[PDB]
């Protein structure tokens, strides 16, 4: 009845810890349970990374839920693909197809190079983070040079927070130049906020000024303090709201205590934290097939220590990634599906406009269609205050004898 | 006076080793010598490597020559931080400041820089793998600003 998990978890990861655990409650049955044994460790050394691992293949787990970053995901993957242990993750997807990973987050890769072709672009600037994978940052480059597009692309990850002030005024000096009027963040939902207040101090987010948020957590970061300087806002929003499922998980969500659940006493739920919550559905009903299809999955003995030369892959083991491979569950963040190699598959990014009356479910795409939404009915017809501009001279525009 | 040293040699560095083995021949001197334990391993797997470097670490070496891939570059770094031991490698520089890190391979994309500068270019293409990495790559899309660059 018992079934034993990995759980690795970023220290100042909190609410994306909080929605774990009221996950494991809403899919609790009286059939069986999950056990998860949890090592708060730094996402960023990987030597802890490869020490929480081996802490757990050598307790004997079934499979690992937890996350990594640009320093530790190859440390991830290279010990999943030969123990044969399934890997579950909320984090980005790895670039390229590695097996007994199950990557929750979906591929934002798709979305952007569309939501480009949608407004029609063709020349705009590129400030990505490798905190979370070069992958995107190929993406739009190999479509650069296809679309004869004219990008601009900054590591705008490794800049230091104490002279701040002083190179992002140097950055949109530099981006002055082109006078680029169409930028794309892909950093973190942190390091986005950071971004957002400094477009504010030199008042670049008037009328004229369109960014792009390239994060799954559009309305999870804070969008009031740039929302009527006069700029388009794009961004894409993967927990859709209006779904009455997660209607009833916020409900639920809203009216917990925050002492005992923290980041949780409010309305939304970040992007990260809601995947982990269907991330717990995925491995209950992947369990309950194993059972369903008389599988008997357990462990034969000690697992022993990880660094085993040569190593030995418990046979089982493709079996659970098939079970996990194989689960189809529906959550917070919609639809859920992954394939042969654990990508996230047939699944729905909501794009949202930022307008005057916040964040407004304008599009959505999917790897199938992309841009296919109809305008939504709330809206203000002649809201536009169109902007003229002409020139002082006699007798064209003279100002009144009483202009004052 | 014998001291020992780790050796992370992918498997089809024929040459690379071919000049290692020469080397320690011409330095060692008649009080003291250099006693590697050579692991051929495909550098590119992390499992392999970090499995290889405690490989080094259980015999207890003073320091440990290899080479690593934009993969488990991070492995390796994080590593000999934490550990304290002392790495030398002449595969690409880290991107950023990792202790007990030891990099022969000068800094190439420094000297780029300065190069096209020289001849006057203002739109070209560049060829990468994303195999050997792109920190070099990066390099010339941030400046590509400040210079007035149009890299396809
Ligand atoms: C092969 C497969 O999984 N197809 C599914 C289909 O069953 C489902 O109705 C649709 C909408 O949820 O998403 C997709």
């Amino acid at each position: 009845n018992s079934i034993q998990i990995g759980g690795l978890f970023p220290r100042g990861a909190d609410q994306e810890y909080s929605a774990f655990r009221v996950g494991m409650v809403q899919f609790s049955t009286s059939e069986f349970r999950l056990t998860p044994h949890i090592d708060n460790l730094e996402v960023a050394n990987s030597f802890a990374v490869t020490n929480a691992f081996c802490s757990q293949f050598s307790r004997g787990v079934y499979a690992i839920f937890g996350f990594y970053d640009k320093k530790s995901v190859n440390t991830i993957t290279s010990f999943c693909g030969t123990l044969h242990v399934s890997f579950i993750t909320p984090s980005f997807p790895t670039d390229g197809t590695h097996p007994f990973v199950i990557q929750m987050r979906p591929d934002l890769k798709g979305a952007l190079l569309s939501l480009i072709e949608y407004y029609q672009w063709d020349k705009f600037a590129y400030l990505y983070d490798s905190d979370r994978g070069l992958s995107t940052l190929q993406a739009v480059l190999d479509s650069a040079a296809e679309k004869k597009w004219q990008v601009t692309a900054i590591n705008v990850g490794n800049i230091n927070n104490d002279k701040k002030d002083e190179t992002y005024r140097s950055l949109f000096q530099d981006l002055e130049l082109k006078k680029e009027r169409r930028v794309i963040l892909d950093c973190e939902r942190d390091k986005v906020n950071d971004i957002v207040d400094q477009v504010i101090t030199i008042g670049k987010h008037v009328k004229g000024y369109h960014y792009i948020i390239a994060n799954l957590g559009f309305t999870d970061g804070d969008l009031l303090k740039i929302q009527f300087g006069g700029a388009e806002v794009s961004g894409f929003q993967i927990v859709d709201y209006d779904d009455s499922l997660v209607s009833k998980f916020i409900e639920r969500w809203s009216t917990l205590e925050e002492k005992e659940y923290p980041g949780a006493h409010t309305a939304t739920i970040k992007y990260t934290s809601a995947l982990t919550y269907d991330a717990v559905q995925v491995m209950t009903e992947a369990f309950r097939n194993l059972r369903k299809q008389r599988i008997e999955i357990s462990r034969r003995g000690n697992a022993g220590d990880c660094l085993a030369n040569p190593a030995v892959p418990w046979g089982q083991g493709v079996e659970i990634e098939r079970a996990l491979k194989q689960v189809q569950v529906e959550g917070l963040s919609g639809n859920i599906k992954f394939d042969q190699n654990g990508k996230r598959i047939n699944y729905t990014i909501n794009i949202m406009e930022l307008k005057t009356n916040g964040p407004r479910k304008i599009g959505y795409w999917s790897e199938v269609d992309k841009m296919v939404l109809t305008e939504d009915d709330t809206s203000g017809l002649e809201q536009k205050t169109v902007v003229v501009t002409t020139i002082l001279e006699s007798p064209y525009v003279m100002m009144k004898k009483n202009h004052e």
